[PDB]
Formats: C-alpha cells, sequence, structure tokens
C-alpha cells in the first residue's frame, strides 16, 4: 500500500536534515526531491517511504554481470516502487523502466575551479596539463562512451586510460578533487549540480561555457507499472503551475551562499 | 501500411523548398521537423506522407463542443497516425495523445520590435500603451488561462478581455503585427520562435527576459498507438547521438541571415 521510494543523497535533492537522529521517517530528510516527492503522493493520492538507494548510486548495467545497480536496479528488481531524484531519462535506462515526461531540464557542463583557463570542452580535448572525468555510474560518463561526436570521442578515449582514475565515486568527490587540485582538474558534471556548487562556499567553482547536450530528469517507475500514468500528469500539473520553478528558486538561489 | 504524418507549416520546422511546385509528395518540403520525420521513420522502419493539419491549428479543445481542433485533433479522431511538428507537450494533451519524450526543450517567451521599453513578462503587466498578445489554439494562451502565478493570472485578464483582439491565427501573423506596430504590440510566443525569427531579415526584431516557464515539444501518436513506443526511443537516440542538436544548428544559426 505504502509507496516505496527510492531516492539518492544528493545536494539540494535529499539531504539529512541537522536533526535527523531525532526524527522519523520521511521527516528525517529535506530538499528539492523531497518537496517534490510530497507534492507527487498528495496529487496522485498515496501514502509513501522514502529510502536511500542502498549503493548510492543513480544507476547503470555492468558489463560482465549485465546487472543494473542504483536506483535503476532498485526498480529493475522490485525492491522500489517510483525513483524521485535526479535521475537522468537516457535511451539504456528507458529500455528497462519508465519515466515521467522531465520535471528538470538540463545538460552535461564544465566545472572548474575559478582561473583555470578553460573554456569549452574543446578546450579541454586538445590539452593534457588538466586532467578532467566523471562521476560513476552516471549518465554523463555514459554519453561519453557511447558518443561518435569528434570532440566527445577524444575526450572519451582520454577518460577511459587516464591514470589514475579521473572518475568519482560522487559528485561531492568530483567537486573536492576539482577545489584541491588547484586548478589541474576539470569535472564535467550536469549543469543542475554545477549552478548548485557555484552558490555554496567557498565560492570557488564556477559553470564554464555552454552545456554538451540536452536533457532532462524524469521521474521513474517499473516497466509497465500502474502508478506511471498518474506520476506523469502530476508532474505536467505541477509544472504548469510554476511549481517546480519555485522549488528550484529555493534550493538553488533563495539559499545561496555567494 | 503508410503512416500518415500530420504536420504544420511553421518554418523552420516544415516549409515549402523554393521550387515546390515541381515537387511531388514528401519531397515539396523542408526543415527541422522534415529531417526528423525522415530519421524517426528510418529508424523505426517506416514509410509516411507528411500532410499538412488542415485548419494550420496545433490543438485545443473548443469549450462548448468538447471537439479538438489542430493535429491534435486529427490524433484523437483517426486522421493521423502520428504529429511531427514543434507540438507542445501539455497536461490537457497529454490525458488525450501521446507524447514522446521531448526533442527539443523552451519556453515561452517575450517578441518585441527593437527599441521597445520592455524587459520582462512583469513589466508588460504593469503598463498599458503596449498590447501584448499570443498564438490561438496554442500552448501559450493555454499557459495563461490556466496559471494561477499572480503576474500571469494578471496578463491573461488582460488579454482575454482585450479590444481589438491580442491573439493571432498564426506565428507569422503575430510577427508581422509586431513589425508594423512601431513597438506598440509584443508578442507572446514560444522561445524557440523567437530565437529563429531573431536572426531573420529585416532583423528588427529580439527575444527579450528570460523564458517564462520550461517545456518541450514531443512526437505524438493516438493513445495507445503501437508506434509510441518505438518513436519514443528513436527520439532519444537522436538526441544522445547529437543530432537534434545538429538540426537546431542547420536550421537556425547556420542558415541565420543577422
Ligand atoms: C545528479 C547528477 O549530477 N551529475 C551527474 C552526472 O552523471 O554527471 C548526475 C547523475 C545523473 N543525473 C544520472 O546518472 O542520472
Ligand atoms: C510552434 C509554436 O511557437 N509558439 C507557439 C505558442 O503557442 O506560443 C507554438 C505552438 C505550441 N508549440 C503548441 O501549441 O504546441
Ligand atoms: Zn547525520
Ligand atoms: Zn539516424
Amino acid at each position: 500500500k505504502t509507496v516505496v521510494v527510492t531516492t539518492i543523497l544528493e545536494s539540494p535533492y535529499v539531504m539529512m536534515k541537522k536533526n535527523h537522529e531525532m526524527l522519523e521517517g520521511n521527516e528525517r530528510y529535506e530538499g528539492y526531491c523531497v518537496d517534490l516527492a510530497a507534492e507527487i503522493a498528495k496529487h496522485c493520492g498515496f501514502k509513501y517511504k522514502l529510502t536511500i538507494v542502498g549503493d548510492g548510486k543513480y544507476g547503470a548495467r555492468d558489463a560482465d554481470t549485465k546487472i543494473w545497480n542504483g536506483m535503476v536496479g532498485e526498480l529493475v528488481y522490485g525492491k522500489a516502487d517510483i525513483a524521485i531524484a535526479p535521475l537522468t531519462i537516457t535511451l539504456v535506462r528507458e529500455e528497462v523502466i519508465d519515466f515521467s515526461k522531465p520535471f528538470m531540464s538540463l545538460g552535461i557542463s564544465i566545472m572548474i575551479k575559478k582561473g583555470t583557463p578553460i573554456e569549452s570542452a574543446e578546450d579541454l580535448s586538445k590539452q593534457t596539463e588538466i586532467a578532467y572525468g566523471t562521476l560513476d555510474s552516471g549518465s554523463t560518463k555514459e554519453f561519453f562512451r557511447r558518443s561518435k561526436i569528434a570532440v566527445f570521442d577524444k575526450m572519451w578515449t582520454y577518460m577511459r586510460s587516464a591514470e589514475p582514475s579521473v572518475f568519482v565515486r560522487t559528485t561531492a568527490e568530483g567537486v573536492a578533487r576539482v577545489r584541491k587540485s588547484k586548478g589541474k582538474y576539470a569535472f564535467l558534471l550536469e549543469s543542475t549540480m554545477n549552478e548548485y556548487i557555484e552558490q555554496r562556499k567557498p565560492c570557488d567553482t564556477m559553470k564554464v561555457g555552454g552545456n554538451l547536450d540536452s536533457k532532462g530528469y524524469g521521474i521513474a517507475t517499473p516497466k509497465g507499472s500502474s502508478l506511471g500514468n498518474a506520476v506523469n500528469l502530476a508532474v505536467l500539473k505541477l509544472n504548469e503551475q510554476g511549481l517546480l520553478d519555485k522549488l528550484k528558486n529555493k534550493w538553488w538561489y533563495d539559499k545561496g551562499e555567494c
């Protein structure tokens, strides 16, 4: 009866409340996706339980086991009823799970420590001094690996065989690496996260150039799930009423520190 | 077995070629959606016939008869198998037809004749010498009618009662009205069209301010159509491969004349 929602601890989408240890259930969490989940559930008429994905991953199929990990895996193997998180709609995922229309629009972007002499993906691909990588088990990494576009293919060829590994387990790891490499490391991540970090202390990173592509986040459900239709219509309704724009302003800029 | 595609004459999505009169069938047309249709048909493996929507409209429901017009209507009443055009994904439409994930992201925008003292929707709403309206039977008009946001709610109350009518039958009429009103008419239309016209002679218009919202265009099919699934996956692949971005650059800026 109670809908099991899988999500991920990724600021500002889902974060632990400062006093979480003294709270119970859903009240332990706060953020863009926590607010969105409450709204979706209310408009669809269901009770739910927020659960943090076990492996803390978004979702990718292991090439040798062919088993899906992350929130995608939670949906595919029946551990969760729905995923409400900054989960990117992609072809490989849409083949195994359903997605509502996008509740957020974004694109792969470049994050640099302020002062880094880099203004585009082309700038990165033509140099070697500054290292650059992406998030593991994410859609950005999958994008580069499967891209036939000149500049991106070249970037992927470098990243896949760069040593030490230029990939990170979480965005927080990528951000920290950018901040500590004194401009010698650039991080490729979605514009949404890039823009968020750019508004947080110590205000030493920035998004440079335009986005490399265009995509969106969607609320996901198991393939053929009955919840799918209601959830999709709810997302459209909430977007048309400006709720999503309000949540973005609330968590990104109203609370900005820079 | 030939798929009947309903579309609309809206540059640069679908336009008649210069020598269209000596051409036949699909060959008569060119544009972003013409190229998209060919790609979709190729990847989904079907032959098709492009047909221009009879009433030249996108799609809205008549409040009294409850009858859908435009391309939406042709899908709903079984006149076309698919709609490949700059058709906006909205709640009221999704309730009667199916939409693929978006192939283009955009938002409502403000078109002004260069020099017009307007920088935002708030500005328009706070004044009256400059009239403004939108396209009839389109998603922008519906947006304003259904929006509960203060500023947009106010703008709607004004447009719905304005006399003469501030509404137009086609974007071409709206653009023409802007160009001939010596700055006394502002046109509310989607950013895609606004940005296109801004790169067209006589280069006397421009998009001002940011978008009023975020939405997307989707390929539409009759609710429950067997084609929906393949088409949706086709759109996702084309976007990930960079084709959609390629077509945008091809029809918007590579051919810009300003
Ligand atoms: C968040 C987030 O921020 N940046 C990324 C990325 O993959 O670069 C992600 C994960 C991505 N949305 C996905 O794999 O769904
Ligand atoms: C194109 C196009 O460009 N501007 C508009 C509009 O409704 O303002 C439209 C129509 C809209 N995409 C729809 O009603 O689907
Ligand atoms: Zn804690
Ligand atoms: Zn192709």
